């Protein structure tokens, strides 16, 4: 039994003391959660479309803009973080989520907090 808590479930219990919903703007907590997210370890569960398995990442913090509000350009075509996952046949339940700023100085990547299992001991 791994001590891996779903990061949304984590915020429900500890952060908002209420259950995350469509109408809840994560920003109103997530923006202040930076000092906590800055230096955590998440077991990220990648969509099977990527053919990857759960992997722990040291989260450096959080993006100032949610998944749908962040845009990257693949070969001239501009798509949002959410659009990319949607392209993987994975329409984000909450595109208004502030993804994890993980990776490294070079790899500035944003990981959807919904698909993250935070191990309470690793964090």
């Amino acid at each position: 039994g791994a001590m891996a808590m779903p990061m949304i479930e984590y915020l429900e219990r500890f952060s908002l003391k209420a259950k995350i919903n469509n109408t809840t703007n994560l920003d109103y907590s997530r923006r202040f959660l930076e000092p906590f997210l800055r230096g955590i370890n998440v077991v990220y569960t990648p969509p099977q479309s990527f053919q990857s398995a759960p992997r722990v990442y040291r989260v450096n913090g959080l993006s100032r803009a949610p998944a749908s509000s962040e845009t990257f350009e693949h070969d001239g075509k501009k798509v949002t973080i959410a659009s990319y996952f949607h392209s993987r046949n994975y329409p984000l339940k909450f595109p208004q989520l502030h993804c994890l700023n993980v990776g490294s100085s070079i790899k500035s990547i944003l990981l959807p907090i919904e698909l993250c299992s935070i191990e309470e001991g690793q964090a």
